[PDB]
């Protein structure tokens, strides 16, 4: 027993990381078959990064501008196109170590793992979630963008998000490995800021039944309530709505614990108002929201 | 720029996973040059898992006794020895995905990644320290002994731990992998318990320079103090002595943030005192200390 926030095992994509060099500018990049894929502004410099014109900015670009280096082998390319906020580099040879893989889209309150790269060598891993507004919690220095963040499923990698930038308050953005954004961001030196966070409800009880299932018992209760009142006191907390999916995703556990999701509620919302105030469940004095329900599951299963 | 409990790259350590089995006894070994190194009781049953004679048990087994796979090859062992509570068998083929590698002993206070893994199979990596009384707080259910602990220095894996067991408090047990205990516990099934637990001081004050060096600073106070008048305070909350060999270690991090190290003693016994007042540190709203300062620099700096 016990509960750890867990990465998946990084190997299958270690083999695919890469350093890409535009000038200036060095970033990671992801080998896959004979394509690398990275961060379109590694072609802007300090001066076009405060208004890019990214169309013509690459037009004027040739393959003999991209340096790829993996390891200490020199990768060669002999291609070049723009998907959305992503470069695709056509090199001459393919991954040997490409592992079975997609590209898939995450919503809100899912997790994944971040393989942080720095001159395209992996030097740590860990979990995030995407978070209600879009951004993630992570940790990223110059030179990470272009780090991953995938999920494995058997064999089979799914690629998420590909790392671009960093925001105000200490937390970041990306894209998918199509480009396209996670949340109303732009890939330019701008005033942005990440919305107001919410808290993910349903990981929330996901996380309570596993400090149930783990001997932490010292905030249940007798009392039921309903999704209404409860979503009511959500919103008053910046909480998500509890949907009456959320309810079913979390059935397994009400089951295997014997404790009613609508009595989880009225306990989570004893915890809203009175505050934890220094006390502890799970080793933690605040409610915890990045643990999925399967997250809770695969953990306490051994998959 | 954000501060994470980070673990280290796992894929040197998955190549080297693999399952052995003897009996009805299945968990994971280390598969390294020309020997697989696990638990020296997957020789037990239940029956012999009070008052084991490992030396009595080894002696009655031959080499075929003992299933090896790696993935789908079934590797042959040709030869074993026993060296304290770690197995070693001896196989026909090395291992070629085995890396640069040395095996070190860790003392308390230090941190390092386990790679959690079945039947041979890894199926996750986090971080941990080694607690003052000598056991981790891991994640490790049936079948997860012979998973081990370690750390990345460029392309040298160094590893340090070994699972064996689970403690009645929930928190976790095992050897180094010259198959020596960490602590005072031993690999049968008596009654046997951690001592009580304390916090890491030094590992405390690193995560509150991480805290300074990423831009806050409300907990910091305009107070010092002697580093014994710290220590009787410290004892109070039940927190490991400071030394001066911990205020050396913090040396770098003073000089970075041009807070000295008693300065930030005293901050430290200040948020003892009086908590967080709702406010939060590195996202945390408790003082975190399995981060130390050679974690600290890395991921900052
Ligand atoms: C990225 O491009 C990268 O890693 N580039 C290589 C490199 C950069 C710097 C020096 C050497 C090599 C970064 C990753 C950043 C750096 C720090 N933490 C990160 O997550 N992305 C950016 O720098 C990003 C560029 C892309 C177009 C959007 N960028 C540009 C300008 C400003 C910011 N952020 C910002 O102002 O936020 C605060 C919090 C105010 C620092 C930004 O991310
Ligand atoms: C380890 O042997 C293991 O993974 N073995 C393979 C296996 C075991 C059971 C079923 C299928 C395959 C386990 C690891 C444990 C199990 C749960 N979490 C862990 O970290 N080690 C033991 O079971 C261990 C072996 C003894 C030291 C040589 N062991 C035996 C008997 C009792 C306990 N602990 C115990 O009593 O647990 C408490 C917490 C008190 C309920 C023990 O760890």
């Amino acid at each position: 027993s016990g509960f750890r926030k867990m990465a998946f095992p990084s190997g299958k994509v270690e083999g695919c990381m890469v350093q890409v060099t535009c000038g200036t500018t060095t970033l990671n990049g992801l080998w896959l078959d004979d394509v690398v894929y990275c961060p379109r502004h590694v072609i802007c410099t300090s001066e076009d990064m405060l208004n890019p014109n990214y169309e013509d900015l690459l037009i004027r670009k040739s393959n003999h501008n991209f340096l790829v280096q993996a390891g200490n082998v020199q990768l060669r390319v002999i291609g070049h196109s723009m998907q959305n906020c992503v470069l695709k580099l056509k090199v001459d040879t393919a991954n040997p170590k490409t592992p079975k893989y997609k590209f898939v889209r995450i919503q809100p309150g899912q997790t994944f793992s971040v393989l942080a790269c720095y001159n395209g060598s992996p030097s740590g891993v860990y979990q995030c979630a995407m978070r209600p507004n879009f951004t993630i919690k992570g940790s990223f220095l110059n030179g990470s963008c272009g780090s991953v963040g995938f999920n494995i499923d058997y064999d089979c990698v799914s690629f998420c998000y590909m790392h671009h930038m960093e925001l105000p308050t200490g937390v970041h953005a990306g894209t998918d490995l199509e480009g396209n954004f996670y949340g109303p961001f732009v890939d330019r030196q701008t005033a942005q800021a990440a919305g107001t966070d919410t808290t993910i409800t349903v990981n929330v009880l996901a996380w309570l039944y596993a400090a149930v299932i783990n001997g932490d018992r010292w905030f249940l209760n007798r009392f039921t309530t309903t999704l209404n009142d409860f979503n009511l006191v959500a919103m008053k907390y910046n909480y998500e709505p509890l949907t009456q999916d959320h309810v079913d995703i979390l059935g397994p556990l009400s089951a295997q614990t014997g404790i009613a999701v609508l009595d989880m509620c009225a306990s989570l919302k004893e915890l809203l108002q009175n505050g934890m105030n220094g006390r502890t469940i799970l080793g933690s004095a605040l409610l915890e929201d990045e643990f999925t329900p399967f997250d809770v599951v695969r953990q306490c299963s051994g998959v």
